[PDB]
């Protein structure tokens, strides 16, 4: 079933509930994921109103771009030419800026295929916005099926030469509980490698380091707490991880990531080569989320798109966007519970 | 009584009705008027659905902006410095370029006065969209009370210096059928000049020109098929009329214009210099509104704003908009019956 509702400041809530009685919900404001849940627990932080994005925390569950993580020196290079892109954390461009499209209530469409229901958001980034060349025609589609696949497909085009590299910012709590720490999830993740940190800034170093055998190294399923109590400089740096990891085989038939806390397992697909995860390492800040204050790891995400840093580490990627080519991105987010 | 409902795409329709049992109704898709009717007859013009504004004609009834009119090869000087914006009619900017504000979903907040209700739509320009300097934070806000006018209030703060000068698009159409000329509308409008168009792009000549006894006075009330008529070089050039009347008296307390229909008047009152008059010279297109085809004439609307050519013609005014420095400006439409005698034929 789906059910529209009013959330706010002129935004909507789209409600999706499969066979399976679980349940979705997006937001127009900033085409997002708003909750989902089984069996009365949420499964993903999030907030009551479109208002509380707003004056809380606009980033949880957004589409984030166009170039989603932070470019020093707010600096990219299109066509040889030097673009100065908006500042929004001190001279760096954090997620394309300040009042950025995760802050604009983006048109939709939805789609009853039965099985799957697809919501179609779209969005025009005028050209020049926050410095980037446009315009660029931008739709996310977010889909949910009865095998309880929740999948998110990106499109784009632009009229000119341009970047793009947008990233869904859903933060998972398998708790159910943001002022629960996710330390006790197991995760597992396929990548050999990371994109350490500069400093504080958060601006890459200008590396690539191997954390086979590592706090960090997660190819084989582990527990959260195991990274959060290394002492790892990279770890203790961030409080937390806050880092770019990069996948060993790419393709979006290979589960790159794992989340489990006890029957309760989110797979991750992807066809992306990084997955950015950022433990929600807010200290004392105390965020709430339904009326549950967040401490420093109640959250967790996966951010799938190319690593953030390829203005100083080519080799990561690149992520221009030439005029007139399509654009296309696909992340999926498989939910299963263990049957005894 | 407020309602609100889904008006397609994500996008709302906000319906109030005043004491008086007149309703008029917005989307937040444009902050724009979507309707307004007295026993059943629709004042102006407008869709059934979000939809029909984006595959017919964005315009009607929209707030447009951040410059309203035509910028000449989309050329402005802000603070010693030359910006060009984007284009959208060959050279020229016309309603702040492409895909502008007049088709971006604007949050909004209802509140209720009870005489009055008002609705606050919100957006914010970012620096740099369409080569604006921003980022500007815009609101505006339509409200209605129960002495049936309707009025617009704007306001918006750059954190650069920019240029400012929105204006609202609504038609009218007191027939209450698209394919009804307006030329038997009276029209009284209080301004002795006018600006003419260089040529059919339209952008302006460089003179203003005194108007005062010609097919193009109003200033008493005539009807609107003695312009129509007119072979006037300017009306021919854009087959009726597409011009900027520059007000000769200044204040939001004078009666601007009162455009009549037997015994339905719309009085319009407002703190802008100028009022760009455009009825709908749109040939044989014939547009669908509420299933009929609108004809030549089919419409007329009274943007009010700092004339547009103020680039080229400095008398007209400055659009400018300094950093940290609030706009504001105030149109009012208002609705009246049986305001005098009008009983005409065609
Ligand atoms: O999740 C939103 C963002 O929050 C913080 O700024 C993290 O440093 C960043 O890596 C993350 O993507
Ligand atoms: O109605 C919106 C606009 O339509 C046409 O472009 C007219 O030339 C212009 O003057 C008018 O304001
Ligand atoms: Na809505």
């Amino acid at each position: 079933s789906i059910k529209i509702r009013d959330f706010g400041l002129g935004s909507d809530l789209i409600s999706l509930t499969n066979k399976a009685g679980v349940t979705i919900s997006f937001t127009n404001l900033g085409a997002r994921i708003v909750d989902w849940q089984k069996d009365g627990k949420h499964l993903i932080l999030g907030f009551d109103s479109a208002k509380e994005y707003l004056e809380k925390d606009a980033y949880p569950g957004a589409t984030v771009g166009p170039t989603a993580g932070r470019i020093k020196d707010g600096l990219v290079k299109i066509s040889g030419k030097d673009y100065i892109l908006n500042q929004n954390e001190g001279p760096q461009t954090l997620h394309g800026g300040e009042e950025s499209i995760h802050t604009k209530l983006w048109t939709y469409e939805v789609t009853d295929l039965g099985a799957e229901v697809q919501v179609k958001f779209s969005l025009v980034s005028n050209d020049g916005t926050n410095g980037y060349p446009g315009k660029i025609e931008m739709s996310v589609t977010h889909s949910f099926d009865d095998d309880n696949k929740w999948k998110i497909h990106y499109e784009a085009i632009s009229d000119k030469d341009t970047v793009f590299n947008p990233t869904g910012n859903v933060y998972f709590n398998l708790n159910g509980d943001a002022s629960e720490s996710v330390e006790n999830h197991g995760l597992r993740l396929a990548a050999s490698r990371f994109v350490p940190l500069k400093d504080q800034t958060e601006i890459v170093r200008g590396d690539i380091v191997d954390i086979k055998n590592t706090d960090l190294d997660f190819r084989q399923e582990k527990q959260l707490s195991n990274a959060f109590n290394s002492n790892m400089e990279q770890v203790q740096l961030v409080k937390g991880i806050d880092h770019p990891f990069l996948l060993d085989q790419l393709g979006l038939d290979k589960e790159q990531a794992r989340l489990t806390l006890d029957d309760t397992s989110i797979s991750v697909f992807t066809d992306q080569p990084s997955i950015v995860i950022f433990t929600a390492n807010f200290g004392d800040l105390g965020t709430l989320y339904h009326e549950k204050k967040q401490v420093h790891h109640g959250g967790i995400t996966f951010e799938c798109q190319v690593s953030p840093g390829s203005e100083q580490i080519p080799e990561l990627g690149d992520i221009s966007l030439k005029a007139g080519e399509k654009y296309q991105a696909t992340t999926i987010y498989s939910l299963h519970t263990k049957l005894e």
